[PDB]
């Protein structure tokens, strides 16, 4: 079968935590008072919930309320336990309360409110400095959650809320996050298409924190090159082909061969042969001010087929790309 894999860092975090920490199915939710919060306006809904701006009438503060759809009850305590485990961590959104909504008959998560500028608008204006600065803030959040034995699995621009005024960043929507246990096989149906790691795309289930680092690399490439999303596939198969047109097919084969993985035969007549490209090819007069040798080398070290070969969050923070960011 497949060759097994282990995270190269934080491998045994959960192994030596108490069972209460990671056994989320045993978690007992501490309920707050649903009457404390008044819905103000609907912000949107995903496949799993509806999110509302609201006011906390005990202090008149703005908050956000995420009313979970009655689907996949297991996921509910997973997301709750992960938020409580990570609460107070750098740049991790704060879960302020949990209440039972009387209409949906489901849990409603109450989060801190972030006065953000949507990425579709924000990304048009980021400077070279802004991108390094915010990348560094994202890494703080990822090193934190990885060091706490959790992978996010849904890193994408929408989940990185940024108040550009106060230069405040929060990593949100831990609804796809999971505990990392060495040797555990996970569902590959996670992340948004454009940010799915090659591991998910070739059906390799024994992945780990390094998945987030691929997603981060996709974000970075979209920011420095001003092309969002960068790998813009039409479906999960074309997504891998798009990647292979940049990283090349030989290193893809090396990857699947290392883990003795077999490509879906559907790729037989769509994958072709492709050389690995140099990142400079994506540079032009409209994004060159965002690009530097340090940026390209950092990106290159994030976007690797082999999950074991990508920079960890901690290593990424040590990269020359961030020397110019004020600490
Ligand atoms: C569905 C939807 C939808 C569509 C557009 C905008 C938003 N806005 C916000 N979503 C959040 C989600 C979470 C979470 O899921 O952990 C935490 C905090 C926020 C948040 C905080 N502050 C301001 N806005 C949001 C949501």
């Amino acid at each position: 079968g497949p060759v097994p894999s282990r995270a190269r860092v934080y491998t045994d975090v959960n192994t030596h935590r108490p069972r209460e920490y990671w056994d989320y199915e045993s978690h007992v939710v501490e309920w707050g008072n649903q009457d404390d919060y008044q819905l103000v306006r609907k912000l949107g809904r995903g496949k799993y919930s509806e999110v509302f701006e609201a006011i906390n009438i005990t202090n008149n503060e703005k908050v956000v309320v995420k009313i979970l759809k009655p689907v996949k009850k297991k996921k509910i305590k997973r997301e709750i336990k992960i938020l409580e485990n990570l609460r107070g961590g750098p740049n991790i959104i704060t879960l302020a309360d949990i209440v039972k909504d009387p209409v949906s008959r489901t849990p409603a998560l109450v989060f801190e409110h972030v006065n953000n500028t949507d990425f579709k608008q924000l990304y048009q204006t980021l400077t070279d400095y802004d991108i390094r600065f915010y990348m560094y803030e994202i890494l703080k959040a990822l090193d934190y959650c990885h060091s706490m034995g959790i992978m996010h699995r849904d890193v994408k621009p929408h989940n990185v809320m940024i108040d550009h005024e106060h230069r405040k960043l929060r990593l949100i929507d831990w609804g796809l996050a999971e505990f990392y246990h060495p040797g555990q096989e996970y569902n590959v149906r996670v992340a948004s298409r454009y940010f799915k790691g090659p591991e998910l795309l070739v059906d390799y289930q024994m992945y780990d924190y390094s998945l987030d680092m691929w997603s981060l690399g996709c974000m970075l490439a979209s920011m420095i090159f001003r092309k969002e999303p960068f790998f813009h596939g039409h479906d999960n198969y074309d997504q891998l082909v798009r990647i292979a047109k940049v990283l090349g097919t030989e290193d893809l084969y090396d990857y699947i061969d290392k883990y003795n993985i077999e490509l879906d035969p559907r790729f037989n007549d769509i994958l072709g042969r492709h050389s690995r490209k140099r990142w400079e090819r994506f540079v032009h007069s409209e994004n060159q001010h965002l690009v530097s040798p340090e940026a390209l080398d950092f990106l290159d070290k994030l976007l690797r087929y082999d999950h074991q070969s990508r920079l960890t969050a901690r290593e990424a923070m040590e990269h020359p790309y961030f020397y110019t960011v004020v600490k």
